[PDB]
């Protein structure tokens, strides 16, 4: 593998040099003869063996002591020996609080698909490894929601529940995000609410949830502790900050009855640190406007509102070459940013966010020797080429600590 | 192994077997993906015969006569020729097959539903830049067809020793000049400031306007390049106006109807065709987003947003996004009103999805570069954004080559 790789920005001519790729530890899915860079995702009994765990832990511990400028120190060699004994006697080990915080921040720093990583070192880490029950998980999650929401001055945070042991005692949040809206398939084939969440909604209903059957119903939490069957909990509604969507010019936009929640909090990913696996680790930041205004609202398989907005805008919808879809899409994203800013709920537009990411990427190249980035995900879903990331070459590779995908828990759970 | 690609909007899953036929590299490895790198980085008789044999085999497999008498005789024929000349010449049928398949295999091209409808002009008998100019004029006239554009490619003689290359020095046959001003800024098209200066330095008298059609700069058989003015009645242009903003025409904008890329290399069966201008018709965003609104291109967003009286102090007003849509409405409206072929990015990406379906069914796959296929605006409200794609390299192909003014040893 070549030692220095160059990436160029075709708009500014800036050339950056990447050496950090030499530290990559996992597979991308690509080969020498095929590129899988647009593939979205390129056994539960199996946990890391002693022999697998030793090198992964040393690699992380080494990285941690190098970061605090104590590599090779007495404290470094003693921590190595203590970890090695734990793995020897118990087949696993426990991270120190300092290492847990370092690992979580670096999984975010390493998340190649995240345009928001300029913030990676300002992450509030909540240590929930003492949790034993689903009620306890509910408590930790409510506190997380309240802290991160901060009455609209959102603060990035992660809550980390106990790590995997034998694979039969996993902690899991069954929700894909802490706050999402229910979706309901009707007998006639139409959908009320968010079509993305129909399957999960049906699971909640089977578990006993009584659905209000509206368009914007906050879903309950479905929480699994220690491998037990999951349990339902209603998030207290005063903890769910929401924004009604209105438009600065179009007085009729409010009459569409749209709203969205303030806190994006992904809850179905796995955090890997030093070979340890944290299967329940909900983390939250704040929104980029297009996540709501382009994807959530205008995806055909989501709320799919382009049609109705175009009608109320009295656009010619007969020919595609009028660009009526594009024109309505901009107005919708204007409304989303206006409504969040008016209510003083943190949000970032796609111009500001991508401009910050370029500055972040350049700094990471300077101080760290690189910045893994997934162009397919970094470039926003509208107006791609009038953001600076479109013209920026990126290298994608997988560093650890990392956030990973994991199978949906209803597909693997053994019901008690 | 068989590879699956999913459309996350329609849940259609296609199965790729065609990738198993590739042997050229992508630039990625198991540990690093270079899918967003623009260019991830003179044969011998021994390099040349396996390449020739592979291409002959796939041609005779394509015409349902694999292992036939003609197939066996063509292989032996090509064998003797590489032996005794260090190269070989393609039959006419093979030239046409190879050129259509280079287009078919172009992973970055969203227009490939048209790939088998390509007019192939054989220019392998050309010897001088005057001959190149004649062949190119005939291409332009045929492809333009009074607005009813027709896809075409003109293929000049192949590389021999690398010292006698035919080259079109222009990056496209029709482009507008760019002028580096005294006060530091740029008049015209900044993409072409360097090429324009080379044309001036070679004797071209520049009109110094905003849309000055560049001359052709043509190199035959490795000689110094020579300048030629394309006859203006051959250059079809469209004044851009808006269907609702009557002030838009006062911007003074125009563009040319014929996109004709002239700086790429065509590779067929180990042979290299360093001059092979090819042309189709525009997707509107190529003009309305990239050519007009790239920071390093015509950069007209501020001006348009001014005349729209948009609030420009905060990025979160999305004033850039509003002006961008209006510019692209004007381009599509202007070409359509003048009956010049153009396709919008919704229709084009929709056609590409259908093309992918066809290729998976009849060919076992379709190499496709998501980074290039997804249009530069309104990405996720086009169907290709939600379509998983596999990128891999098949030959015959179009390849990049160095700019001639970095190689050419003058005399
Ligand atoms: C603080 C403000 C943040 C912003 C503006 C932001 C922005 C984004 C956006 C726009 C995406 C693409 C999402 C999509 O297309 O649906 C994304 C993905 C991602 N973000 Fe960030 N993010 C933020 C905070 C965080 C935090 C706090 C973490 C973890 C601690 C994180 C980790 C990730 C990961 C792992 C992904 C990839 C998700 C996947 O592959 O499915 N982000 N982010
Ligand atoms: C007929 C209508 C066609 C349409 C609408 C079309 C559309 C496009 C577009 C939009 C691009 C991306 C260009 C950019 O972003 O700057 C592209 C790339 C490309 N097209 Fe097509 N195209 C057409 C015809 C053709 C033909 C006739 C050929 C060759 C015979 C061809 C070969 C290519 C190649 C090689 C590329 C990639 C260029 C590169 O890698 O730098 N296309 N096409
Ligand atoms: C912290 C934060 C802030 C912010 N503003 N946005 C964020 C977006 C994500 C995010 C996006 C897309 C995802 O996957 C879509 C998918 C996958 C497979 C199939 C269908 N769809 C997932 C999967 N967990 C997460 C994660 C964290 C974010
Ligand atoms: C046949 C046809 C029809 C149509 N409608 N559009 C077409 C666009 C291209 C096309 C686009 C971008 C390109 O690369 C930009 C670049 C590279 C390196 C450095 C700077 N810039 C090249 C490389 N020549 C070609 C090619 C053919 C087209
Ligand atoms: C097929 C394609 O990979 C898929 O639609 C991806 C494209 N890029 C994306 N980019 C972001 N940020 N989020 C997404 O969900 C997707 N979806
Ligand atoms: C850095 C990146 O590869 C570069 O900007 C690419 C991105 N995608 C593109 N897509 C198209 N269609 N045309 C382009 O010129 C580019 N440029
Ligand atoms: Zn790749």
């Amino acid at each position: 593998c070549p030692r220095f790789l160059k990436v160029k920005n075709w708009e500014t001519e800036v050339v950056l040099t990447d050496t950090l790729h030499l530290k990559s530890t996992l597979e991308t899915g690509c080969t020498e003869y095929i590129c899988m860079g647009s593939i979205m995702h390129p056994r539960p009994e199996d946990v890391a063996t002693k022999d697998q765990l030793f090198p992964l832990a040393k690699e992380f511990i080494d990285q941690y002591y190098s970061s605090i400028k104590r590599f090779g120190s007495k404290a470094h060699m003693e921590r190595l020996e203590e970890v090695n004994k734990e793995i020897d006697t118990t087949s696993t080990y426990q991270l120190k609080d300092t290492e847990l915080i370092y690992g979580a921040k670096h999984a975010w720093r390493n998340a190649s698909r995240c345009v928001g990583r300029i913030q990676w070192s300002k992450l509030q880490v909540f240590d929930a490894r003492d949790c034993t029950t689903a009620h306890g998980m509910f408590n930790y999650i409510c506190n997380h929601v309240k802290y991160a929401t901060n009455k609209g001055n959102l603060r990035s945070a992660i809550t980390i529940f106990p790590q995997r042991t034998d694979g039969k005692h996993d902690f899991r949040v069954w929700n894909s995000q802490l706050i999402r809206y229910a979706g309901y398939k009707q007998p006639d084939g139409s959908t009320l609410g968010d079509p993305a969440n129909v399957q999960f909604t049906e699971i909640c209903i089977q578990q006993g949830w009584k659905p209000p059957r509206g368009r914007f119903d906050v879903l309950p939490l479905l929480l699994q502790a220690n491998g037990n069957d999951p349990e339902l909990f209603q998030i207290p509604p005063e903890l769910v900050l929401e924004v009604p969507i209105r438009h600065p010019k179009f007085e009729w936009f409010k009459d569409l009855g749209l709203k969205w929640y303030g806190l994006p909090a992904v809850s179905n990913m796995l955090l890997e640190i030093g070979g340890l696996e944290f299967s329940a680790c909900p983390f939250s930041g704040w929104y980029m406007g297009t996540e709501i205004g382009v994807r959530d609202y205008c995806d055909n398989s989501r709320y799919n509102i382009l049609e109705e907005v175009a009608k109320k805008m009295n656009l010619d919808m007969r020919k595609t070459s009028s660009l009526w879809k594009d024109q309505a899409l901009v107005e919708i994203n204007i409304a989303v940013l206006y409504s969040f800013q008016s209510d003083k709920v943190t949000i970032v537009d796609h111009h500001s966010a991508t401009e910050s990411f370029i500055k972040h990427m350049e700094n990471e190249y300077r101080c760290r020797g690189g910045c893994p980035a997934d162009w397919v995900w970094i470039v926003p879903p509208m107006s791609g080429s009038i953001t600076p990331v479109f013209h920026q070459e990126m290298l994608n590779y997988r560093l650890t600590p990392s956030f990973e995908y994991q199978p949906d828990p209803w597909n693997t759970h053994v019901w008690k």
